[PDB]
C-alpha cells in the first residue's frame, strides 16, 4: 500500500526549495521586478510542454472512470455551495466580483507542483496506475469551472459599466476567449488531438526537446512560489479575516470528506485492497493547497489581490502538517501492534527535528534583538526555552531503550517537568497579558513568576517520581509509572486552562495585536489534548482508538514550537 | 564506439531551447530587466547544487590520470600564447586590461550546459566512464587559470591609480578573494571535503533536495543563454573585428589539435580500441563554445563588454556545424564499404532539414517587406530560391532510388540545373555590386540577367543528359553519368570564381555594408569545393580519402542556405 516510509523526504524537498525561495527573495537578491521574468518563463514555457508531453503519452484504456466522476462531482458541489452563499451574503456594491472569484479559490488545487512529487514517492512501486490520474482530473475541472467565474466577473464589469441584458452573446464570448487564450487550454487541446493523430508515440527528434523543458518546471516553479510570498500577507481587518477563515476551512476540510464519501458510494469492486487504496488516495488528493495561478488571475483583474494572496499563502502553510497527520491516520487501523509502536516512535522523531530547528531560529532572533529584557517578551522566551527542552528530551529519549536503565529516569523527570512548565507558562503568559493592559502601579514581581514556573513542575515531577512502579517493558514515555502520571496531566491541564481562560475573557470585557493570538491558539490546543486524556481514564483499559489518542498527544506535544515559530520568529526586528 | 546515430537529436534540443530564448526575448515578452532575475536563480542556486552533488559521488579510483593531465597542459599552452602577444601589440594606454581577459576568453569552454548532454548521448551505453571526466577537468582548470587573469586586471586598476609596487600582498590577495566568493569555487571545495568525511554516500533526507535543484539547471541555463544574446552584436569598427577573427580561431581550431596530439603522446596502453576512443573524445571536448560566465565577468568589471559579448555570441553559432562535421570525420576511416554509403546519404539528409526551414524564414520576410522590388535586393532573392530547390531535391532523391527509374532522371536534371545556377548567381551578384557603387546612367537590364541566370544552366544540363551511360547501381548523384558530369562542375566553378573575383577587387581599388560579406564568404567556399574536384580527376580512380572528399561537397552544397540565412534573415525589417 502506501509507502509512507518515504513520504517525509518528499515533504522536505517541496518546502525546502520554497524556503530557499523565501530566503533569497527577502535577502533582496532577486527583487519583485526581476522575479516577474522568472514567473513569465515558468508560467508560459515550462508548464505547456509538460502537459503536452503527458497528454500525448496517456493510454485511454486502463483508467478507472469512477474516481474521475467522484472528484468532478465533489468539486462541482463545493463550487456550488460557496457561490450560493457568496451571492446571498456579500454587500450589494461588491457582490458579483466575490461570487465570481471565491468559488475558484475554494476549488483549484496545486496538483502538478506539489501533488505529482508526493504521489510519485508513495505510489511509484505500489500500484503504478495511480500516477496517471493527476493529468486527467486537473484539466477537466479547470475547463469546466473557470469559465463560469470569468463569466460572473465580466457580468460585474458590465453592471458597473451602466448596462443591461444587451449583447448576452458577448459576455459569454469574452469569458470563453479569455479562458482559451491562457497557455494551458490550447496545449491541452493540441496534446489530445495529436494523441489520436500520431497514434500515441512521440517523434524521436522532439522527445528530448520536450523533456528538457518539462523537467525544469518543478524546481523553478517551487522557487518562484517561495519568492512570491515575500511581504504579501500585509495587515488586515475583521471582516476580511473571518472570510479567509471560512474559505480556507471550506477548502481543506469539506473538500476531502465529500471526495471520500462519494468514492465510497460509487465504486463497486470485488477487490477490498484496491477499494481501500483508492479511497485513501481520494482523501489525500483533496488536501492539496490552493494553486498559485488564482493570485495571477486576481492581479490581472486587479480586484481581490490582497484576500486571494493571503489565502494562498495561509493555505500553503496549513497543508503541510495535515498531509502527514492524515496519511498516518489512514494507515494506522490495519497493521500489527509492535509496528504501530514503531509508527508512533517514528512520527514523534520526525516532528521533533523540525520543531527544534524552528525553535532555535526564533529563540536566536529573540535573543539577538535584546527585546528579551522587557515585561511581556521575557515570559515568551521562557516558554520557548521549555518547548526547546521538550524537543531535545524527546531526541535524547528515542535512542535510549537499548541503553542504561538509569538514564531512563533522569530523562523522564526532565520531560514531564518541562511539559508541565510549558502548561503553566501558557497560563502565566495569559495572566500577564491580563495585567499589562490595565492595572497601573504595582509592577509584576518577575522573580516570583520564574520561581513558580520552575519550582512547581519540579515538585509535581518528584511526586510522580516517588509514587509508582517502573515498567521496564513499556516502550513509551506515557506508561513508566502507569496510572499516576497520566492522572496528574489531566489535572495540570485543567488548572492552566481555567487560569488562562478567565484572564482572557476579562481583557475583552475591560505587542498586544499579535501576543493575544498565540494565547488563543494554544488554549484551543489544550482543550483538544484534555479530551484525549479524559476518554482513556473513564472507559476501562485501552479505548477504541488508543493509537489515535497517543498520536494526538504526540502531535500536540512536540509540534507546539512550530506554531510559536510561525507567529514570533518570522517577524521583522532590526538587529 | 561513438553512437553518432543519436547525436543529431541531442543537437536539436540544446539549440532548440536556445532559439526559444531568442524568440521570446525579441518578442519583448521578457525584457532586459526581468531577464536579470532568471540569471540570478541559475547562476547562484541551480549551478552550485549541481556541482556539489556530483563531487560527493565521484569514486577516485577508476579515473585515468593520463587523460586528465593532457587537457590541463594543453589549456595552459593556449593561455600562454594569447597573453604574450597581447602585451607586445596592444596600445600602451589599454594593455593590461586586455592581457587579463583575452586568455580567459580562449580557454573557458561551455562544459556543463552544452558539453554534458552531448557526451551523455554518445557515451552512455558505450564506455560509461567517460561521463565522469566532465566534472574533473572543468573545476581544476577554473581553479588554476582564472586567478591569474584577475591579478593582471587589478594591476591595471592600480596602475591607472598612480601607484607603484607598493602592497604587493594586496594585489595578490584581491584576485584570490574575488575568485573564492564566486558561488562556484566555494561549493566545489565543500563537496570534495564532505566526500571523504561522509564516505561517498549522500544522506537520504538531502538526496531529493539536491536533485530538485540540480535537474532545473539544464533547461533554464539554455533558455537564459538565448535571451542574453538579443541585440548585443551591435555595430563595429575595423580594428575590433580583426581581433575577434583571431580569438575565435584560437579557441575552436588550435585548442583541439593540441589536446589530441598530447593525448597521443602520453597515453601508453595495450588496448587499441580504448586508445582510439580516448583520442577521439579529447578532440570533441575542446570544440565547445565559450562559456557565458566570461561576459558576466566583463559586465561586472565594466571594461571589455562590447568585445567579449560579441565573441561569445558568434562562438556558439560556428560551433554547431563544427561538432557535426568533425564527429563524422573521425568515425569514417574504420568501417565497411557499404555501411559507409548510408553515412553520406544520412548526413546529406540531416543537413537538408535545417537548411530548408531557415531558407523559408529568410525568404518570407524578404517578400513581405516588398524590398524584393529594387536593384540589388532583387538578385539575392533569385539566389535564395535556387538554393531552396537544391535542398528540396535531396529529400525526394533519397526515397526514390528503390522506386520508379523514370523519376531518377527528372530529379537528376533538376538538381544540377539549380546547383549550376547557384554558382553563376554568386558571380552575377558580385558584378552587380561592381556596377552599383560606380557607373552612372545605363541601368542594368534585369531581364537579361534573369534569362542568363536560368537559361545557361539548363543548356549545360542538357548536354550532360545526352552524353553518358546511366549507372543504375550507383547510389549517389555524383556518378549517374560518371566522368562527364564531374568534369563540367569544375569548369563551372572556375568561370564563376573569376567573374566574381575580378569585380570584387575592382570595388576596393575604385545595403553594401553587409551584401559584400555574403559574396566574400561564398567565394571562400567555392575555392574549397574546387580543390576537392581537382584532386579526384587528376590522381586516377578514387583518392586516398574518397569518402572525405565527397563529404566536403555534401556539406558545402546543402549547407549554403544556413550561411545566407544568418546574414539576411536575422535582420530587422518593418512589416
Ligand atoms: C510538521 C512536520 C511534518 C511536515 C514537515 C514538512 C516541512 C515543514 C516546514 C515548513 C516551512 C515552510 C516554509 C515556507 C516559507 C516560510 C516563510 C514565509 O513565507 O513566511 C510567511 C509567514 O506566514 C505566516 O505568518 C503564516 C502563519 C500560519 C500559521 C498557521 C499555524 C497552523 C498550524 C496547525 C495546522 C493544523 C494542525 C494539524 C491538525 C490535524 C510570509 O511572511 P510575510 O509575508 O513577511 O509575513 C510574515 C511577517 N509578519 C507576520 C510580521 C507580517
Ligand atoms: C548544420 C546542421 C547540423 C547541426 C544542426 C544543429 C542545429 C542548427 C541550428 C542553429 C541555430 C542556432 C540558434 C541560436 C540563436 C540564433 C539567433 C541569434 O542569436 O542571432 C544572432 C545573430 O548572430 C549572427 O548574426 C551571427 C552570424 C554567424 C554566422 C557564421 C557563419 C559560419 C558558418 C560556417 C562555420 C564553419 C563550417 C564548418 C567547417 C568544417 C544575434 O542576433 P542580434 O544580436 O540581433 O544580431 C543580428 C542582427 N543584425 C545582424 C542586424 C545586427
Ligand atoms: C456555517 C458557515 C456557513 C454560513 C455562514 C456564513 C456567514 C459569513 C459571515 C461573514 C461576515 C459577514 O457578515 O459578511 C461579510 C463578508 O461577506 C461574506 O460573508 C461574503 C463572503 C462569501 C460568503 C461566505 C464564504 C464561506 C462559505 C461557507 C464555507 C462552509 C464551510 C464552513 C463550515 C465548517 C460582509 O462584508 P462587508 O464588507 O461587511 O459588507
Ligand atoms: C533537515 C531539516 C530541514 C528543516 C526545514 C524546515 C525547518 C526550518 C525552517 C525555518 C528556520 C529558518 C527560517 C529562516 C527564514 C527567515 C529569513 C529572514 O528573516 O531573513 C533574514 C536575512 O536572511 C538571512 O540572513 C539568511 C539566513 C540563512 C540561514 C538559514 C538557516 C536555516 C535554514 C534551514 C537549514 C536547517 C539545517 C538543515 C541541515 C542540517 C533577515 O532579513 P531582514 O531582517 O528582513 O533584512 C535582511 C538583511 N539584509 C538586507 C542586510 C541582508
Ligand atoms: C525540427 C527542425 C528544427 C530546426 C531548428 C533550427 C532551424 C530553424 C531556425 C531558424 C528559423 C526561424 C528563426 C526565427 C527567429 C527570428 C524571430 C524574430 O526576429 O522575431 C520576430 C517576432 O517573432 C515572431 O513573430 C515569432 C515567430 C515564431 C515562429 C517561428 C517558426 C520557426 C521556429 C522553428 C520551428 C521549425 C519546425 C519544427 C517542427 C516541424 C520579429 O521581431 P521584430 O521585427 O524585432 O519585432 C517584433 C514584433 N512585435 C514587437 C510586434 C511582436
Ligand atoms: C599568425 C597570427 C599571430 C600573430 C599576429 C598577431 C597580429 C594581430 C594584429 C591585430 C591588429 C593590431 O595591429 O593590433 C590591434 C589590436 O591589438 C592586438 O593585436 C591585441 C589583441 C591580442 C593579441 C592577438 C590575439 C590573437 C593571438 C594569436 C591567435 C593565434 C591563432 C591564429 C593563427 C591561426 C591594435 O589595437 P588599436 O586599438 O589599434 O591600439
Ligand atoms: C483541521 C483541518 C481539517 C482544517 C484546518 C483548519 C484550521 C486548522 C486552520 C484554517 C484557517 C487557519 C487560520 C487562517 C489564518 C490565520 C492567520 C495567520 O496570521 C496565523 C494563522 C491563522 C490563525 C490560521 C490558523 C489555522 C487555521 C484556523
Ligand atoms: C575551421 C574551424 C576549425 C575554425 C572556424 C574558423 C572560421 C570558420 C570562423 C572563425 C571566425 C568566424 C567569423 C567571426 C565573425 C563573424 C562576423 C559575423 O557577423 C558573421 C560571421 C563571421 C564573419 C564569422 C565567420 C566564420 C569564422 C571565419
Ligand atoms: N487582524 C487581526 C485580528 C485579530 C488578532 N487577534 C485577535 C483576537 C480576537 C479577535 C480578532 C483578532 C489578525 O488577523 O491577526
Ligand atoms: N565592420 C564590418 C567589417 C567588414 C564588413 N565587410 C567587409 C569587407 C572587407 C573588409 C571589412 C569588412 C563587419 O564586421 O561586418
Ligand atoms: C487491483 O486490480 C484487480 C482488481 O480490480 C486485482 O488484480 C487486485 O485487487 C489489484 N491488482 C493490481 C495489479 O493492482
Ligand atoms: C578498456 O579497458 C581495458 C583496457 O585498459 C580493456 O578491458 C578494454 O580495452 C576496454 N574495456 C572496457 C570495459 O571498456
Ligand atoms: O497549475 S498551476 O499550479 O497553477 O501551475 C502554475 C502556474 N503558474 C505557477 C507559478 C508557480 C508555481 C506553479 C504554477
Ligand atoms: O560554467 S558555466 O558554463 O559558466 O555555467 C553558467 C554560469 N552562468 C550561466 C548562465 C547561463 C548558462 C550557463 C551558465
Amino acid at each position: 500500500s502506501m509507502s509512507i516510509t518515504r513520504l517525509f523526504p518528499a515533504l522536505l524537498e517541496c518546502f525546502g526549495i520554497v524556503l530557499c525561495g523565501y530566503i533569497a527573495g527577502r535577502a533582496n537578491v532577486i527583487t519583485s521586478t526581476q522575479a516577474k521574468g522568472l514567473g513569465n518563463f515558468v508560467s508560459r514555457f515550462a508548464l505547456p510542454a509538460l502537459l503536452f508531453k503527458n497528454m500525448v503519452v496517456l493510454n485511454f484504456s486502463n483508467v478507472d472512470w469512477s474516481f474521475l466522476y467522484s472528484i468532478l462531482i465533489a468539486k462541482a458541489s463545493v463550487f456550488f455551495i460557496v457561490c450560493v452563499l457568496t451571492l446571498l451574503v456579500a454587500s450589494p456594491d461588491s457582490r458579483f466580483s466575490k461570487a465570481g472569484l471565491f468559488p475558484i479559490f475554494a476549488t483549484q488545487s496545486n496538483d502538478f507542483a506539489l501533488g505529482y512529487p508526493i504521489v510519485e514517492a508513495l505510489y511509484q512501486t505500489t500500484y503504478p496506475e495511480y500516477l496517471q490520474y493527476i493529468y486527467l482530473v486537473a484539466p477537466i475541472s479547470l475547463m469546466m469551472l473557470n469559465p463560469i467565474g470569468f463569466i460572473f466577473c465580466e457580468i460585474q464589469k458590465w453592471k458597473d459599466t451602466q448596462n443591461a441584458s444587451q449583447n448576452k452573446i458577448k459576455i459569454v464570448g469574452l469569458g470563453l476567449l479569455r479562458v482559451l487564450q491562457n497557455p494551458i487550454v490550447f496545449m491541452v487541446f493540441i496534446g489530445i488531438a495529436f494523441n489520436f493523430i500520431l497514434d500515441r508515440k512521440v517523434p524521436v527528434y522532439v522527445e528530448n526537446f520536450l523533456d528538457g523543458l518539462g523537467n525544469s518546471f518543478s524546481g523553478s516553479a517551487l522557487f518562484y512560489l517561495g519568492l512570491t510570498m515575500v511581504g504579501k500577507i500585509k495587515r488586515l481587518k475583521k471582516s476580511a479575516f473571518v472570510v479567509l477563515i471560512l474559505l480556507i476551512t471550506a477548502k481543506l476540510l469539506v473538500l476531502p470528506l465529500l471526495c471520500r464519501e462519494m468514492v465510497e458510494l460509487l465504486d463497486k469492486g470485488d477487490s477490498v485492497v484496491n477499494h481501500t487504496s483508492l479511497s485513501n488516495y481520494a482523501f489525500l488528493y483533496g488536501v492539496f493547497p490552493v494553486a498559485p495561478g488564482v493570485a495571477i488571475f486576481a492581479t490581472q483583474f486587479n480586484m481581490e489581490v490582497e484576500i486571494i494572496t493571503s489565502g494562498m499563502v495561509i493555505s500553503t502553510f496549513v497543508s503541510a502538517p495535515i498531509m502527514y497527520v492524515s496519511a498516518w491516520l489512514l494507515t494506522f487501523p490495519t497493521m500489527d501492534p509492535k509496528p504501530l509502536a514503531y509508527a508512533i516512535q517514528n512520527v514523534s522523531f520526525d516532528i521533533s527535528i523540525v520543531s527544534l530547528i524552528s525553535l532555535i531560529w526564533s529563540l536566536a532572533i529573540l535573543l539577538l534583538s535584546k527585546k528579551y529584557k522587557q515585561l511581556p517578551h521575557m515570559l515568551t522566551t521562557n516558554l520557548l526555552i521549555a518547548q526547546s527542552i521538550v524537543c531535545a528530551g524527546m531526541m535524547i529519549w528515542n535512542f535510549v531503550k537499548e541503553k542504561n536503565f538509569v538514564g531512563q529516569i533522569l530523562v523522564f523527570v526532565l520531560l514531564y517537568s518541562s511539559l508541565y512548565s510549558t502548561y503553566l507558562w501558557t497560563g502565566l503568559l495569559a495572566i500577564s497579558l491580563f495585567l499589562l493592559k490595565k492595572r497601573e502601579r504595582v509592577q509584576i514581581p518577575v522573580g516570583i513568576i520564574i520561581i513558580s514556573g520552575w519550582g512547581i513542575p519540579a515538585l509535581l515531577v518528584g511526586v510522580l517520581l516517588i509514587t509508582g512502579k517502573h515498567n521496564g517493558d513499556s516502550i513509551d514515555s506515557a506508561f513508566f509509572y502507569g496510572k499516576e502520571q497520566m492522572i496528574t496531566t489531566a489535572v495540570t491541564l485543567f488548572c492552566s486552562i481555567l487560569i488562562a481562560g478567565i484572564s482572557l475573557m476579562c481583557m475583552n470585557q475591560t505587542q498586544l495585536t499579535r501576543h493575544v493570538l498565540l494565547c488563543l491558539l494554544l488554549i484551543i490546543g489544550l482543550f483538544a489534548n484534555l479530551s484525549s486524556c479524559l476518554w482513556w481514564l473513564f472507559n476501562q483499559e485501552p479505548g477504541r482508538l488508543y493509537v489515535e489518542l497517543q498520536f494526538f498527544c504526540a502531535v500536540f506535544n512536540f509540534g507546539q514550537g512550530f506554531i510559536s515559530f510561525g507567529i514570533f520568529g518570522l517577524d521583522k526586528h532590526l538587529i
